[PDB]
């Protein structure tokens, strides 16, 4: 079926949990030993949210090449993302070693570091110029350049440094500051504004290495920001957008990272934002 009538089709009958349920069901099942391993369990923010052996981001050390990350790549788009957790305060310098491995431009950021009262993420970056931080694990310095705070996100300018070669980069980090504690938002209007900010930045373009996307856990927010994209991207690249299936994109996404769009809320709120972004094309 098309997504706008379907869509409807779901909210009349009330079914969204029973689609939702039909994806779980669906959704491939690959191994994930590395990552169970005893030794990264301190590199685990959560037991059940694991990046399968297959399509891991592997760290460019020979101790241990372990970080909770997955390569999300997408043939028909031509896009590649790589998901992650939010960074844990004994893998800060991990996560910054990988973006220099893999040669990302942007980091974006779906969460806040406290929410409901607990911490989702580590204080990871910098947050006065004259204060830089050294990750000595990785050897890496990083330091705050600029800042441009809006109502919906903040951008941030960032220098990340090789200390070993004396190396330097510029890091985009895009951050979208007022998801709700609790459900999603109630227009996508805010989250499509954003998606756009990172795509004019060339983040997301093939001259980069894979943007960087987390949430806390990286398969819910996160999720939803990758699905839209895609979907996005096909419905201009078709002949027939109306042919672009969201759950069969959600699925085949789901090859690489499990879990992937985490509630029918977040489900109902990515249909929600494919059909509003589509029109806003032309």
């Amino acid at each position: 079926m098309e997504m706008e009538k379907e869509f409807e089709q779901i909210d009349k009958s009330g079914s969204w949990a029973a689609i939702y349920q039909d994806i779980r069901h669906e959704a491939s099942d690959f191994p994930s030993r590395v990552a169970k391993l005893p030794k990264n369990k301190n590199r685990n923010r959560y037991r059940d949210v694991s990046p399968f052996d297959h399509s891991r981001i592997k760290l460019h050390q020979e101790d241990n090449d372990y970080i909770n990350a997955s390569l999300i790549k997408m043939e028909e788009a031509q896009r590649s993302y790589i998901l992650t957790q939010g960074p844990l305060p004994n893998t800060v310098g991990h996560f910054w070693e990988m973006v220099w491995e893999q040669k990302s431009r942007g980091v974006v950021m779906l969460n806040r570091v406290m929410e409901k009262g607990s911490l989702k993420c580590a204080q990871y970056w910098p947050q006065k110029e004259e204060k830089e931080m050294i990750f000595e694990d990785t050897n890496l310095k990083l330091t705050l350049i600029s800042e441009d705070i809006k109502s919906y996100y903040t951008v941030r300018q960032l220098e990340l440094e090789n200390l070993t070669t004396q190396e330097t980069r510029e890091i985009l980090h895009f951050h979208y500051t007022t998801w709700p504690d609790f459900g999603v938002p109630e227009s996508p209007a805010s989250f499509l504004n954003f998606l756009f900010k990172v795509r004019e930045s060339g983040s997301l373009s093939p001259e980069h290495g894979p943007v960087v996307v987390h949430c806390s856990a990286g398969i819910g927010r996160s999720g939803t920001f990758c699905l839209a994209d895609t979907c996005l991207l096909l419905m201009d690249k078709r002949k027939d957008p109306s042919s672009v299936d969201i759950k069969k994109v959600l699925l085949e996404m789901r090859k690489f990272r499990m879990g992937l769009i985490q509630t029918a809320d977040q489900l109902r709120f990515s249909y929600l934002a494919v059909i509003e972004g589509a029109k806003f094309i032309m």
